[PDB]
């Protein structure tokens, strides 16, 4: 199936998403995986949401894990987001077919009519696709808050060039098209 409802289960979570990435770097077996989450507890709090922040991360390799953990506030965010785009075609082809000529208009929005009609469109396009739906158009705006996109005003925003320099050499053209619509 070309869209999936995966992403709804949460939104970029930075804090959470950097210990993660530092889990990533260390290197630690499957099954310690589940004991520093579930036992250990080092998100501070289940299972599922760690999963999804984790499946979004292991897209992409460990420059970029080093920049989630590492790097500033706004550098980090953006790179969970390109992870976010790799791990979501749902998520990156609203940003291709929707967002981006949204920024076509006079004062770009991107109010939510719009991401029904574009569910409408996913399932018109893929014949293999009520509270998991609410859930995940509330993740979708959530994601896109918090790295800045959005009154449901839209505002463009500057992907870092650290980011974009990983993307290009990482040769990675689906994120690249997706994460920049501005």
């Amino acid at each position: 199936p070309r869209y999936k409802a995966d992403i709804g289960g949460g939104s970029l979570k930075l804090p959470e998403s950097r210990i993660i990435a530092g889990l990533l770097l260390e290197g630690v077996t499957e099954d310690q995986w589940r004991h520093a989450i579930e036992v250990e507890n080092v998100l501070q709090r289940a299972k599922r949401q760690s999963s999804l922040m984790r499946n979004r991360l292991e897209t992409m390799g460990p420059e970029l894990w080093q920049m989630v953990r590492d790097g500033s506030t706004q550098v980090a965010i953006q790179a969970v987001f390109a992870a976010a785009i790799k791990h979501s075609t749902l998520l990156g082809d609203f940003l291709d077919l929707v967002v981006r000529d949204q920024f076509r208009m006079f004062r770009p929005d991107l109010p939510r009519k719009m991401w029904d009609q574009y569910l409408e469109q996913c399932r018109n396009r893929d014949p293999l696709m009520d509270s998991t739906a609410n859930k995940l158009a509330d993740c979708v705006y959530r994601i896109l808050v918090e790295v800045g996109y959005i009154t449901y005003r839209l505002k463009s925003v500057r992907i870092s060039g650290e980011v974009m320099s990983y993307l290009r050499e990482n040769n990675e053209q689906y994120v690249i098209r997706c994460i920049q619509v501005s």
